[PDB]
């Protein structure tokens, strides 16, 4: 049963606080913190992990959502290893998300660093397209199980040690024309965000819509303007990203269609 499944997943997602030690802060904000940790595994050895730290309703909501996310199982979707709920000395709940430690970090920062001499080398065309195919694959998986991401952007995609990209962390310039209008939000809204993310990748990390301010965005799109084609981006790659921003959501391709379009393009390169 539907209740049965949710109880199982809840059982599976929680981690004994004993099995975890927290280390240095890697990052910090109004969101909360990201810290390094070690997780003791069933096999007796420890794993390096990343720990993201953030009413009983709100806690149960977190747990239920965490339960669903742990259940995703795809190479291009980040594996949620589990959650711990600690409490502050003020008696405020401190929910912790346990994720793999990814030494190459988020895709956005990686693109920026490739433009510096000490960072990764210049990233060729083929590899930038590969990153897009990986993200599409992860998004194809999620939409096929009716999950909406809602914050898809290059900063929320992670690079794994083998250079595979996975979608993670489930921002006016990423938001589709109709979710600006109606606050209405489908998987075709995620498709819109994916096209923007593809543009971030093809520009090696530019902010979308240079020259245009966040308050101007809705009116800019309302008059039919879209992101411009990046320099040295194939015409056919641009066509694909432009399809993501078609005014009417039903005209946008699905992630499945996009993904095959991107794989074909990639296949065709020397
Ligand atoms: C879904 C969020 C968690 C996903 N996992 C994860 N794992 C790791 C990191 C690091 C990070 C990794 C390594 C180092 C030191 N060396 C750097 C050079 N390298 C070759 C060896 C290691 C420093 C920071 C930053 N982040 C942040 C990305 C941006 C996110 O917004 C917030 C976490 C990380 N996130
Ligand atoms: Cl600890
Ligand atoms: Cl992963
Ligand atoms: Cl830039
Ligand atoms: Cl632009």
């Amino acid at each position: 049963s539907h209740m049965e499944e949710l109880q199982n997943k809840l059982e599976d997602v929680v981690i004994d606080r004993n099995l975890l030690i927290l280390g240095r802060i890697l990052g910090e904000g109004e969101f909360g913190s990201v810290m390094e940790g070690n997780l003791k595994q069933e096999d007796g050895t420890s794993l390096k992990v990343a720990v993201k730290t953030m009413s009983q309703r709100e806690i149960e909501e977190f747990l239920s959502e965490a339960a669903c996310m742990k259940d995703f199982s795809h190479p291009n979707v980040i594996r949620l290893l589990g959650v711990c709920i600690e409490m502050s000395s003020q008696g405020i709940p401190k929910p912790m998300v346990i994720l793999p430690f990814m030494k190459y970090g988020d895709l956005h920062t990686y693109l920026l660093y490739s433009r510096l001499e000490t960072g990764p080398r210049h990233i060729p065309l083929q590899t930038l397209l590969r990153f897009m195919v990986d993200i599409a694959l992860g998004m194809e998986y999620l939409s096929n199980r009716n999950f909406l991401h809602r914050d898809l952007a290059a900063r929320n995609c992670m690079l794994r040690d083998d250079m595979t990209v996975c979608v993670a962390d489930f921002p006016v310039k990423w938001i589709a024309i109709e979710s600006l209008a109606d606050r209405v939000y489908t998987s075709k809204s995620d498709v819109w965000a994916f096209g923007v993310t593809m543009w971030e990748i093809a520009t090696r990390g530019m902010t979308p819509y240079p020259g245009v301010q966040n308050h101007e965005m809705y009116d800019y799109l309302l008059h039919g303007h879209r992101l411009k084609q990046p320099e040295d981006c194939l015409d056919e790659l641009y066509e694909i990203m432009y399809s993501c921003w078609r005014t009417d959501p039903l005209d946008r391709p699905t992630f499945s269609v996009l993904r095959l379009q991107l794989e074909r393009l990639l296949e065709s390169l020397p």
